[PDB]
């Protein structure tokens, strides 16, 4: 029968009985231990919460987003199959996160295995697989209506994108789908919204954005040839207010300096870890943590309890990762040294990161300083802030309707807008840390920070 | 004794009783039938609060910002008299607005009286010297350690500035007191914050702001010959995010097009019922609404009541305010016709407002429409949007200290700061509304006003 | 068309085009200009609100509960008439307050014209006929498939009740309609809620009632012969909390002695201003403030202004009046003496009132003390506190269903639920004041209060 | 220096440098691997919060109120010393819990060692003892004006009680700080207020306590013959809205059914896990889960990271436990037969409930039924709801001060505050459950239910 579920931001959630019987799996039930911010937890000491509540919410909001569509406009003809799926969508999107979320997809993975492409998105998809084949789904969709061999390959493409129309599991009519819970266009959907209100009632800082309200003004048009959502023709400063809302947030919590120095020394102790903790699949056939990203049944075994696993062995060979785990626990952290100033100009790309430390070792000191440097004594992380399409102004990527004719996209220019609103979408920054305490090295590496970074006009 | 108030923004706040002894008197007790917004109170229904909780959240902020900055540092000496003056300052810095507060002085004294030049903070000044010499309270501030002839003029001087060092109340090495209720250089003081975290808990409205944070990291240093507040270089960032917040409130609610064309409409009912209505002032002398900012006693009887006053009244000579204010009951509006682009390099100025229509009206519509409009059935509104310091970065006059020498201040310019800051600090639009409303007095002052946007590229 | 309106309760309103045709009309607007708590806002000065905002929280609300219920049981038969209908009547059910609410009909209409019983809820319905017959809504109604001679009747029925099935609105298998808005049966009802969440947002005084969870778990049953909404059988220990909020509401807030004197000397001087100022009424006819709940039109213009046309008046015959506000204005309040420990067993009937102060004068102190009162001297107030149902258990007239049998409704006792609930539903406690200011005079009437509560066991 | 932490309940925190050393080590960074409410996270997703944050408020709570009190009464001669060990006490109060907060030492420890009375206090006495001697904290201490041999001590007494003045801290003229952190006279502390505040904010229930009008109206008056808290008589009815408010919060979040039951399987599987897990203490000697609570060391390495240990473990011994744990992550659970209307009555003591099962399978059911049960498949779970001091009023051991005389404490009888407050302060009620998930076996356990209930006029 319907359930209910009390949530502090959305309130009371009403769940279908085929996602009640989607969440009680172990598959699932793994999102309980993988907290939603990682390292962050470390300085904003509120920031407790997992990804479980935040993809019980996220599928809430698609769910209301459809309803909401679908009685404003009884002629786009949305059924309830289309609902359910949608839902289901929403709440697995999330399946294939990792431990401590973006630390692994982000530092760890591609340092421990540089040869493969992998997001969390392509996990989730696999791990979405598993648990429909593992848990015996497949009959219990049959029962509410599902065709499975379609709905299976549209929630696929919802989460991850396509597999001119170039989708298949809905047809050209129903394109509209396709931006609720994933917006790869302009980057708006209900995924954002939902992270904006948690972390914001969690870590204590306010919020600014009124979902309601752009669900209130909301609209299907007949955009170029294919259907889309359009907003009012006067919510432009709200969007570009969200927009705001979403980089305060990250550089106030998720570029906090202490936190990414914390996610690196976690991120090199799980790499010492490496080749040592033993993880057992499919077949009693064994793996490490990095190849766990190979076989789903190990996958479902890797949480956030490593970190305790690690802290509390007592083998020898795990001696390194303990002794840095150690380090962590008494606060005797890496030391920050000094920033460069932002800059859209000149960009490091992807691949230079490795020569950085000895670009900043190399360097020729103007002062007599003794203590001198080696190119392992530095760490150089590389922040980049944009508004999430690689410095392209994303409101240019949305259609608006005006009031008088309602069935009529158009689109609306920065200059039509306000002339206080930013000029440029996108910049980039250069943190410089030491691994040495003593009060002489700290001055000797800012003394080799302040002639690499007059050297080349950063 | 000492008496407690109970605050919806702040809590419990606490009085000391030379406070309770101010603010129990008629010259005081005029806010609690003043209203905070004005006009937005027919856009907005939560928006019902007046300016009395107002001054009492700003006193109370002002005090404590005093206690903080005296507890930090000792060596400034701060004394119990210095705090009395200035929670006494902030308790009465808006005795002078009229009725519907911003209103009186932006709108109806302008048109009604262009000879002189009055602000509401000269008025709070005569109020201030009228409460203190009808209701007896010299020989009180006496009696709690104050000395008048000197304290009378430092709150003088707090409320309105000046009447090198070119201020009386205190010497040069308390410079620091003049900018926590008002400051006139970079807009940095409590009445902010106050009247911020007030609007959003009644409108409806998510506020950004955490002025715990900043008075935390407040510190008072020597900045260029002359003590000033100073704030940790860390900051930068909210204050930036302050000011964005600021322009966000005030063109979501304080330049409503309804709002300000409701205060049109009633600044007109209130001109047309003037040289009819009485006030009594001093020794029995007779007053007119334009004329009793001239008279203390016959302006602490003008309040919102006049509005009512109007509307309910059945003198025949009073039959034109009347009709208006009648016509605003039913909802028949002045309607909108256009805005123009912002822009920020052609300005119109002061003085030309008064021909707007007259240009608006002498124009040559290309296409053949056969109603046509006269410049009396045009309104123009001009919208002035800066950052508070006529565009001027109020950013570039702020000092700064580091960690690591708390005692040294410096300067911090935008491009170290961020790229993604605004470029320019001021803009200004135009907005068009017609009188007649019928069916085609629109369509025909929509051509009117598309042949005279393109005629002067706007 | 369709409108909008933000709330700071429930965020955006959305109102039916014919909602937005009734509230635009003087006697609806009228009811900006009164205030909910009356006198509590000179105690609280976050209590400003008016019964304007709470008009429309309570129609929403009634919106809401009904869709719930027609979403929930297709077989109710719920149509969009009767959404309108609930609607319309949750909107007008206070149109008949008078000046500061609850003391015009609870302390002046009695004292002023005691031969007659009069109620603000006979009010409403005199008005919503005033209205409805005054801004030609009939031909409106009947557009949008409303048939007025039903319709307005069972909206008067919902207002004020019947004027065996003794209703005539609706048919008896529509009985829950009669329940929505105004429930004469247990006191359950949205216009509780709704006070409830507004008086606990403005006042600063923290809320409990989840009025979403009992929308959630409500469901229509049939209990003796005709349909009644039930709850589910494990929300009575929140049904009991509901009770409980209320009771501390009202001695919070409702009931605060200051708040209560004030409105006594409100009403002494409303008493002496009348028979001298002047209300005009339908063909140029003169009224009273206390004649004119007789003429509609006369009422219309009768709001909080009356005050302060009293304060700021000049006529010598109303001298008497203007002495009592400005007393207010200065805080020169009547004194508190004493008050009565609560009793449930003997009661003091509304004739009694008369005849209390001269029981207490006519005392004689066994101490002996010089200074001597008068009846005159004396104001005493007497407090009835109970569930709302005099002394009965209102929750043993609720019905309730059970999980596995949703059809049947059962009864609960008090002893099954718990032993920690009151035994009794109901006290009363006794107040003395004294309008005396000396020294002397607070000591003689306390001697004269001890010596009249220890000569009938109080 | 001094640090400041943002707190999401309290805001900004400022952390003096001693307390700052005394977080930073492992046995205090523990907590942050421990639930606050252990099992009801799988009811109420909101509520994944940990002992660290609770114990950073506690502490926060403590000082300010010390400060307060040594503020409005200067002749206490509080000094700073006392307001360090305040806040040291109120920072290590809850150091000794064990995996799952209550649940370790309420089900498991009295079941898995009888022979024992043990409770998370002792233990926090000996883990407070483990952490300043092994991480040397004593000399620090010595730095900053404290004197260890009586302030150990003292904190020692605050934390457990103590070890005609019985204590030996503090003088007699100190009473008054025993009663800040714990209070074991009347139970009203700022743990208390912590707690309430965090769990309401997390599970998304609403609070009703304000703890700081309650430090608004605090003072020390000499009671019997020594220095206690006092409230202003005027705050009793707060003070039971407070009782009434943690009775609430018990029935509705801490004695939840399924949170229970969970508890329940959890306690079974660990007692199942017993004798195969093994912790490693000093001298590398081993222990058990039940015995490490005689090694610190082993103790300072248990958390909840031993449910994820037994989940993912593989070796043939744990088999039974990781069936259990299994179970609950399908959320196959022990079903609700039936519980017991509450009496306050015939108490069932501690020793008898190993043999309550027994009594319900050795029941004659009246009618027939096949299906029969054993004593092995019923779990009884019996619920103490009281006001926290066995059935007495707490409010009968609370001083209260009137505002004429502050300095002179007084009694209040409930009689002279209401007639609608409880009558009786406990009860007790008996829950029954099944481990036979069937169609029949539910019958037959509730036909032997209503068997045994009537066997005893229960
Ligand atoms: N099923 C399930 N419920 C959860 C979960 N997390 C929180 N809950 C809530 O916890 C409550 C406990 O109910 P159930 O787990 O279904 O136990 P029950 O209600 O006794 O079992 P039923 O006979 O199915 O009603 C539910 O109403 C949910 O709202 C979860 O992960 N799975
Ligand atoms: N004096 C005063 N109090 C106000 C006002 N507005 C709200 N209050 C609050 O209302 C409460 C009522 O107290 P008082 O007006 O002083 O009446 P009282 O306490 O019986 O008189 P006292 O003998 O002076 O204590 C105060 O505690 C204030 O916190 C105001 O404008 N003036
Ligand atoms: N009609 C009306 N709107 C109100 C009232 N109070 C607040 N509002 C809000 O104020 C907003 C102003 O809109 P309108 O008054 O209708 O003015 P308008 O939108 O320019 O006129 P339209 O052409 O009808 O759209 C509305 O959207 C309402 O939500 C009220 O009393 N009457
Ligand atoms: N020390 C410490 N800080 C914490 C902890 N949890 C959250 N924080 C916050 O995280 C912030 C990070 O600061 P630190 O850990 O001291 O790092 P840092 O500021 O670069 O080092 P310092 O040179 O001492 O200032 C602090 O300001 C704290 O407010 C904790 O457990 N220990
Ligand atoms: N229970 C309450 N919770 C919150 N605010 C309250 C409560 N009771 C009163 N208030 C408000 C009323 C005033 O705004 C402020 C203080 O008033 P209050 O405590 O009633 O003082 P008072 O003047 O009536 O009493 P007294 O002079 O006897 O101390 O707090
Ligand atoms: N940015 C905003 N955030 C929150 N509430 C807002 C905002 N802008 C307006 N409101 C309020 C004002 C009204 O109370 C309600 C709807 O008003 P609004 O959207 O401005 O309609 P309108 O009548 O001015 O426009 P139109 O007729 O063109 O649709 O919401
Ligand atoms: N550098 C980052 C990136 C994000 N986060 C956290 C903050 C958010 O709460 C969450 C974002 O959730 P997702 O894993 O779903 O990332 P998305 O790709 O969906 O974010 P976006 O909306 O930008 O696409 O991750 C973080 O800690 N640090």
């Amino acid at each position: 029968t319907m359930k209910v579920i009390n949530d502090p931001i959305h309130g009371h959630i009403e769940l279908h009985p085929l996602l009640v019987r989607i969440i009680d799996t172990p598959q699932f039930q793994r999102l309980r231990y993988i907290k939603q911010l990682g390292g962050g937890y470390y300085v904003f000491p509120g920031a407790s919460h997992n990804r479980f509540e935040h993809s019980l919410g996220v599928g809430y909001l698609a769910g209301c987003l459809v309803h909401a569509l679908g009685e404003k406009q009884p002629e786009l003809q949305i059924s309830e199959r289309d609902v359910l799926c949608v839902q289901i969508a929403g709440l697995c999107h999330d399946l294939g996160h990792g431990p401590f979320s973006h630390m692994f997809d982000g530092r760890f993975i591609p340092l421990a295995r540089p040869e493969v492409k992998w997001t969390h998105e392509q996990g989730s998809v696999m791990m979405f697989e598993h648990l429909i084949n593992s848990n015996g789904i497949k009959p219990v969709m049959e029962q509410y209506g599902l065709i499975p061999e379609e709905d299976i390959c549209f929630i696929k493409e919802q989460i991850v994108g396509p597999l001119l129309w170039p989708y298949k599991g809905r047809p050209e009519n129903k394109s509209f789908l396709y931006e609720i819970v994933s917006n790869k266009r302009n980057g708006i959907d209900v995924d954002k919204w939902d992270y904006f209100a948690r972390d914001c009632h969690h870590l204590g800082i306010q919020n600014n954005f009124d979902y309601k309200r752009f669900i209130k003004f909301a609209r299907v048009c007949e955009v170029d040839n294919e259907l889309r959502i359009c907003a009012r023709d006067k919510e432009v400063g709200n969007l570009y207010d969200m927009f705001h809302t979403r980089n305060s947030l990250h550089r106030r919590a998720y570029q906090h300096k202490v936190g990414n120095i914390i996610d690196t020394m976690i991120t090199d102790a799980f790499l010492k870890a490496d080749d040592y903790i033993e993880i057992t699949g499919a077949g009693g056939k064994k793996y490490r943590i990095s190849t766990a990203i190979d076989d789903m049944e190990a996958y479902t075994k890797l949480t956030d309890n490593i970190f305790l696993e690690i802290l509390y062995s007592t083998d020898p060979k795990l001696k390194d990762a303990r002794e840095i785990l150690k380090q962590i626990e008494y606060r005797n952290l890496f030391k920050y040294v000094g920033e460069t100033q932002p800059t859209g100009q000149i960009k490091i790309k992807r691949e230079d990161y490795e020569s950085l430390p000895k670009e900043v070792a190399s360097a020729k000191p103007k002062v007599l300083l003794d203590v001198k440097l080696k190119a392992e004594d530095f760490i150089v992380d590389v922040i980049n802030m944009d508004y999430g399409m690689q410095e392209k102004n994303p409101i240019d990527h949305v259609s608006f309707y005006c009031k008088t004719a309602p069935n009529r996209a158009i689109r609306i220019t920065k200059n039509q807008v306000s002339q206080l609103l930013p000029e440029k979408f996108a910049e980039q920054l250069i943190r410089v840390y030491c691994k040495k305490v003593d009060r002489k090295s700290l001055y000797a590496a800012r003394q080799y920070f302040v002639q690499w970074c007059a050297d080349r006009n950063f």
